[PDB]
């Protein structure tokens, strides 16, 4: 006698919350800065629409049918198959990706701090930029702040999913947007939009001859709809038959594609404006929008609200992350939700301590070649598992399902859309995610 979501919407809602977060403003932007921008964009937004919008389905019927956990919804829908290693690698990118994506919202938390102590109103003396530069370097403050963010997130997976994971605030969501739509227009006045809006929307086509421009963008697509790190086939285990899957799922990619357009369009007329390159890294969100917020009269009122209403979208999804591995190891080992809420949540810190390190005293050690251990995580994590364990979901509703049982299970049956899901499935998805491999590697 398990879970499942109390009200109807709740699903939808939870599953939105889960794929709009960081992914969205922190890394869509400064992946697309280092990628050229349009040409990564036309192949980014490719990706969503004939291979992320049919795993998105793939693993809300996983889940839904199987009625398990990550793993465990592979053990039930076919005993002793090796399918299930996609479900293992989902486990251990959930482990991986919430280890540094609790960093970066730790610098959320930080910087919603300084705007409530008035301490980001004026532009320090070291200009933004110097001033980010020396809070990721400190050793120490961006692990409280981090600690912090993971107390928020063990205290909400342990409450369970109808008292804490449906429970969330449902209007923090649509003001991220409102808000993030007024940047956008404010910031096309700052008169680097020309530049801007060219760098976004106007591709330039060398970049297609780079095998890495596929991978990086395959990477951004499973990323923000947190494919492949089983936090969609959890969610789906919570949904009732009466559930109408392929909208929810057309509605979890639309709405989070909005809001990496958005966001696009306001950073990057905004960092053409200050004369940077877009080329900034990860801390380009975080140095160009304070920037942003100093030239507005009431930008302290915007900044407050900026990291109060991202910072309730980052918690939402890494709450999502956390609850994979707590219900996997809720049913392996018989621990308690509250047991394996805080001793997993606890673990999963202590990992994101040498990424966390890894932008200051760590800054030269390196893992993978040429990689510190952030880039090291974050490439094991969303270019490998990702997209490898999104490949054995398709190739496992395509070629290991009855096609009956795939389109009954997916509320297809005899449409067309039902023909071009299974197509994408059986062939589209898996082939061009190894030819990316292939040219990648
Ligand atoms: C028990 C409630 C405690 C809540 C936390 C209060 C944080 C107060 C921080 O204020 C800051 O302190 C600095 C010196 O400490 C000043 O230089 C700075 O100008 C000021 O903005
Ligand atoms: C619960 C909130 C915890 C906040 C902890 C912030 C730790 C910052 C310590 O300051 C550091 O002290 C050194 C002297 O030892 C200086 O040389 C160094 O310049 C300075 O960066
Ligand atoms: C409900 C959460 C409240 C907890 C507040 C924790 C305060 C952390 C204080 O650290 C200090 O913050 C200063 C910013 O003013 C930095 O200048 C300084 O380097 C750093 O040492
Ligand atoms: C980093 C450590 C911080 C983690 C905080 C975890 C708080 C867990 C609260 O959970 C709930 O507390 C109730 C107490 O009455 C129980 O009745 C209920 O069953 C339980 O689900
Ligand atoms: C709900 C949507 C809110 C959109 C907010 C857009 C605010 C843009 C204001 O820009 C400023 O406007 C002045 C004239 O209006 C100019 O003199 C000034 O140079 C320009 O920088
Ligand atoms: C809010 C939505 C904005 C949509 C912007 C899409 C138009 C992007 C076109 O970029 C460039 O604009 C320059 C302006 O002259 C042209 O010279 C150049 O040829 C063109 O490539
Ligand atoms: C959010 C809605 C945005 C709509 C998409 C805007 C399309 C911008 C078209 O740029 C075009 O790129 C070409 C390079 O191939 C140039 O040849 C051409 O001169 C230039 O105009
Ligand atoms: C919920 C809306 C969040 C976005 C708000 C957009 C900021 C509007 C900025 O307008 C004006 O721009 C001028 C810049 O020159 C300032 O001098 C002026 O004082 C400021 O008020
Ligand atoms: C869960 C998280 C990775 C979410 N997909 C995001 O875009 O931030
Ligand atoms: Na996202
Ligand atoms: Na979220």
């Amino acid at each position: 006698g398990r879970e499942q979501w109390a009200s109807r919407l709740g699903f939808i809602l939870a599953a939105m919350g889960s794929a709009v977060g960081l992914g969205n403003i922190w890394r869509f932007s400064y992946v697309t800065g280092e990628n050229g921008g349009a040409a990564f964009l036309l192949v980014y937004l490719g990706f969503i629409a004939l291979i992320g919008i049919p795993i998105v389905l793939a693993e809300f019927t996983i889940g839904r049918r199987a009625q398990s956990d990550a793993v465990g919804s592979f053990e039930k829908l076919a005993p002793g198959k090796p399918w299930k290693v996609a479900g293992l690698m989902g486990v251990a990118a959930g482990f991986l990706i919430l280890s540094f994506y609790g960093v970066i919202a730790g610098w959320i938390l930080f910087y919603l701090f300084n705007y409530i102590t008035g301490q980001l109103w004026s532009a320090p003396a070291e200009g933004f930029g110097g001033f980010f530069e020396g809070f990721i370097a400190n050793p120490t403050l961006p692990l409280f702040w981090q600690a912090l963010f993971m107390i928020a997130t063990i205290w909400i997976v342990a409450i369970g999913v109808k008292k804490g994971i449906e429970r969330s605030n449902k209007i923090l969501m649509p003001l991220l947007g409102v808000l993030l739509i007024a940047l956008a227009i404010y910031s096309l006045t700052l008169g680097g939009a020309k530049e801007g809006l060219a760098f976004l929307f106007s591709p330039d086509w060398s970049a297609l001859k780079d095998p890495g421009v596929y991978l990086a963008a395959i990477s951004q697509a499973f990323f923000t709809l947190s494919l492949g790190m089983g936090a969609l086939i959890t969610y789906g285990s919570y949904v009732s038959k009466d559930s109408r899957l392929p909208g929810a799922a057309v509605s979890v990619a639309g709405l989070d594609t909005a809001f990496a357009i958005i966001a696009g369009i306001m950073i990057f007329p905004a960092v053409f404006a200050l004369g940077l390159s877009p080329s900034g890294g990860p801390g380009l969100v975080f140095v160009v929008l304070p920037d942003i917020f100093d030239s507005i009269r009431l930008g302290p009122i915007v900044g407050i609200a900026f990291f109060i209403l991202l910072g309730a979208a980052a918690l939402s999804s890494a709450v999502s992350l956390l609850e994979v591995p707590v219900a996997y190891f809720m049913r392996k080992f018989d621990w308690s939700r509250k047991q394996a809420a805080i001793t997993l949540g606890v673990i999963i810190t202590l990992l994101g301590i040498p990424s966390s390190l890894s932008f200051g005293v760590l800054g030269e050690v390196t893992i993978i070649p040429g990689l510190n251990i952030f880039d090291s995580v974050d490439f094991i994590a969303s270019s490998v598992f990702l997209p490898l364990g999104g490949m054995i979901i398709a190739l496992f509703i395509g070629w290991g399902w009855k096609t009956s049982d795939a389109l009954a299970e997916s509320d297809l049956t005899d449409s067309v859309w039902g023909k071009l899901w299974i197509l994408s499935l059986r062939f589209i998805a898996p082939i061009a995610i190894l030819i990316v491999f292939l040219s990648a590697f």
